[PDB]
């Protein structure tokens, strides 16, 4: 079993980003191998489709306790679904589950389509706009009102800001930064909103409507018959829309795409299975979500070598979905490769992988692309626009993946046949 060796290897993780691991394996020479991180804990770093389908054998591998504490405190919240196992956690899974029906599904589509179709006025009437800002607020109000919670116009935001801080929030891998406690005081301010919706809720003085996150989370009530206490209950609430407003990211990633492959536009509008290809290659390729920890509950044999009990796992993201063998030309944006992707929950894992009932998997993969598709029919399809010179590197160094200017755009104006 090989080592990168050193005591605490976390800076030099950061200073790779998103290209550590593989640097390693290239380096080292082999398709697993251990580095000290997060304090002088050993982590093996395990990769591909066969990386991926032990870290979701649950017979072998503990989730729980191993999200470093200031990522808990920051990005997910004490408590939360990504922090328990076992029973509790299928349980509780189920509930985010319920909210995925066709229907939920559908309207958040449609939502997804009004507002960005009822923004255009706004965008041409901006010297400049940065996609990046731009979209988070949108989906902001996307995001609220699809999870059932109302917030007002004037506070829209307010609350957009406090999620971007909390979403960049693993920047540091859960090592100490500046922007920490900016980040625990907006958890704190949306914590304490959600949580008086919920407490209002179940009050009666206010009435979401059934089939929404704040409904079915108020009153849903666990394996025991305990319903959350209503902090958690907040705590996961958010949980259920953070991310959506975090889909952000891909959205500039998305224009950046698009604006680098322009024969992408092109087939948005002109062949109707294509803005799905689209939203997944701009998931499998761009980076977001660096790698998953865990931990061996057992001596794991795997690729040769043993894994020893108590050792800690991480499950490559990044690596997997520019793994060369599962992917040709990795490096390529080519939303074409998924007509012919057989669907394997072990190799487009950038939202994780394995089962999502019985695994950590994201909840949200579905809406996720359905949310792109959408955004990505209307920046191809509804307006025009330019896009003036500006810094459009995306440094793979450097965790998190952004733009570095978020994507701006200018002359805005919208596709209409006046004929
Ligand atoms: C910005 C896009 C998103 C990314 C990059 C992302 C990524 C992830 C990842 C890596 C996980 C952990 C998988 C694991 O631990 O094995 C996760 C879990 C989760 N995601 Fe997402 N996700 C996104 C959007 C969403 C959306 C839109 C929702 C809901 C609307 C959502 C809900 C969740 C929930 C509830 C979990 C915890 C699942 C569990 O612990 O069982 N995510 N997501």
């Amino acid at each position: 079993l090989k080592r990168d060796k050193g005591l605490d290897n976390t800076l030099k993780v950061l200073k790779q980003g998103y290209l550590y691991t593989t640097n390693q394996r290239n380096r080292l020479n082999t398709s697993v191998f251990q580095t000290k991180a997060l304090g002088g804990k050993p982590f093996v770093v395990v990769t591909g489709k066969e990386g991926a389908e032990m870290f979701y054998n649950n017979d072998v591998v503990q989730r729980e306790g191993m999200l470093p504490k200031r990522i808990v405190n920051t990005l997910f919240g004490k408590g939360a679904i990504h922090t328990v196992d076992g029973k509790k956690h299928v349980d509780r899974k189920a509930l985010f589950m319920s909210l995925m029906t066709e229907g939920n599904l559908n309207y958040v589509r449609e939502l997804t389509r009004t507002l960005w179709h009822a923004n255009t006025q706004r965008m041409e009437s901006m010297d400049e706009v940065n996609i990046y800002r731009e979209s988070i607020v949108l989906l902001t109000k996307v995001g609220t009102r699809w999870a059932g919670v109302q917030a007002p116009p004037e506070d829209i935001e307010r609350i957009a800001t406090d999620m971007d801080i909390m979403i960049d929030s693993f920047r540091a891998l859960g090592g100490a930064f500046k922007g920490y406690k900016a980040s625990k005081e907006a958890r704190r301010r949306v914590e304490d909103w959600l949580e008086e919706q919920i407490i209002e809720t179940r009050k009666g003085n206010i009435h979401p409507p059934e089939g929404t996150a704040l409904y079915e989370f108020a009153h849903w009530e666990d394996y025991l018959g305990n319903p959350m206490d209503s902090r958690t209950c907040a705590i996961d609430l958010m949980n259920t829309f953070r991310p959506l407003i975090a889909i952000n990211r891909f959205v500039s990633f998305g224009l950046h795409a698009m604006n680098e492959n322009p024969i992408t536009r092109e087939k948005i509008k002109s062949e109707p299975d294509y803005a799905y290809k689209f939203a997944q290659e701009v998931r499998r390729y761009y980076p977001f979500v660096p790698f998953l920890p865990g931990k061996a509950k057992v001596d794991i044999d795997f690729q040769g070598v043993t894994i020893p009990a108590g050792v800690g796992l991480a499950l490559d993201v990044y690596g997997t979905t520019h793994d060369e063998s599962l992917w040709d030309d990795p490096n390529e944006f080519r939303p074409e490769r998924f007509e012919t992707w057989d669907g394997s929950p072990f190799d487009l894992i950038p939202q994780g992988g394995g089962d999502y009932w019985t695994n950590h998997r994201c909840a949200g993969e579905w809406i996720t692309v359905i949310i792109m598709e959408e955004t990505m029919k209307y920046f191809a399809e509804k307006i025009t626009y330019d896009v003036p010179e500006q810094d459009l590197e995306v440094d793979l160094n450097s965790i998190p993946g952004y733009v570095k200017s978020g994507f701006v755009i200018k002359n805005v104006r919208e596709v209409v046949d006046r004929t």
